[PDB]
């Protein structure tokens, strides 16, 4: 970082980056890549900034330049990743994958009971039964919360947006949070109030839960047990469920000059490259956003040694983004979020949730 500073000072083009990352390994990842680029590019350096806001707030201004427009070549990415950076059809940011959601499990509690690894939604609510009976409490664990919620929508049928609007109180959207409420009521749903499903561990039975593929190794620590990664449970039987992706962008302020435009582009290039992929996916557990990353040996050496990040692979292909509006945020947490913890803490009946949501959320849009 004080090397991208002496890279900078040298240079006389500077094309500033600016990305999402807070700290942590995805962080230094990134500056690795920087300072990588920056040495094979000298009288030219780029200075990697951590932005305040997600890409709507920015394009809301239109305060970005388009990828496509600074020359970067977006053959060879896994276009349903540029679904969160994709406006009226066009691309403004090259994005990470952060996390997927998969299906966590107790593999010795599963094989005791001699269930399988549920494949749908429906072996998934019978399994959680069969193995709630079997350990006395309710062993499908839950945090109340748009998350959960998205994962059970996405699979019963659920889009949010209808012709362009907001829509959190469809049909979907109902059968899902009746659907976890049930859970509850029947004893096979466990919701989890107070720290990550990882921290709460040990209390009692765990069977599974569908949580972020960030967790990994959180979930490897705490469990006292044999820990199963597998593909999401999806309404019919030969391909994963669809699961959350959450995203960390790259973006470019339409400011920039031609020189700071041409820097830009050889380091989004150099980004989307199978060998910056493949090594900032080993070094970090995102997962690429390349189909060629996928060829590259340091990522087929790192996933033929790691069979559940295979797995947190495999279901990124069968990946929903939440909507890309600048309240997403706070109707997500704010508005969907209470919902949810009204129906599953407080009772709430889902219909009259969902249908004050739906009203707060078109309430706070229209100013």
């Amino acid at each position: 970082e004080d090397v991208i500073k002496e890279q900078c000072a040298r240079a006389k083009v500077v094309a500033e980056l600016w990305h999402g990352f807070t700290g942590g390994a995805p962080k230094a990842a990134l500056e690795n890549l920087v300072v990588e680029f920056n040495k094979a590019q000298q009288g030219r350096c780029v200075r990697a900034q951590a932005a305040e806001n997600n890409i709507a707030l920015y394009l809301e201004a239109k305060a970005l330049l388009p990828i496509e427009s600074l020359g970067v070549k977006l053959q060879g990415v896994n276009l349903t990743f540029l679904n969160a950076v994709r406006f009226g059809g066009v691309v403004y940011g090259v994005p990470f994958n952060k996390s997927i959601q998969v299906l966590y499990y107790n593999k010795d509690l599963l094989k005791k009971h001699g269930v399988p690894v549920p494949a749908t939604l429906e072996e998934f609510v019978a399994a959680a039964k069969k193995l709630s009976r079997a350990e006395g409490g309710p062993v499908y664990w839950f945090q109340p919360d748009a998350s959960t919620f998205a994962y059970f929508f996405f699979n019963l049928g659920g889009s949010y947006l209808k012709d362009g609007k907001l829509v959190l109180n469809s049909k979907e959207a109902v059968e899902a949070l009746t659907l976890l409420q049930n859970g509850v009521k029947e004893g096979w749903a466990k919701p989890i109030t107070s720290g990550a499903i990882n921290q709460n561990l040990g209390s009692g039975p765990y069977a599974f839960s569908v949580d972020t593929s960030a967790g990994y190794t959180a979930y490897l620590r705490a469990a006292k047990f044999d820990l199963g990664v597998a593909t999401l449970p999806g309404r019919t039987k030969g391909q994963p469920g669809y699961g959350l992706v959450q995203g960390t962008n790259l973006v470019v302020f339409r400011q920039a000059s031609k020189e700071e435009q041409a820097v830009a582009k050889d380091f989004l290039e150099f980004v989307l490259s199978p060998r910056a992929q493949a090594v900032f996916a080993t070094a970090t557990g995102y997962v690429p956003v390349t189909e060629g990353a996928l060829k590259d040996p340091v990522y087929q050496a790192y996933a033929a040694e790691n069979p559940d990040y295979a797995t947190i692979v495999r279901q990124s292909r069968y990946a929903k983004f939440e909507p890309a509006l600048a309240e997403w945020e706070q109707i997500r947490f704010d508005i969907l979020g209470q919902a949810i913890k009204e129906a599953i803490l407080n009772k709430a009946d889902p219909k009259a949730a969902l249908d004050r949501a739906q009203k707060l959320a078109e309430d706070l849009l229209s100013s």
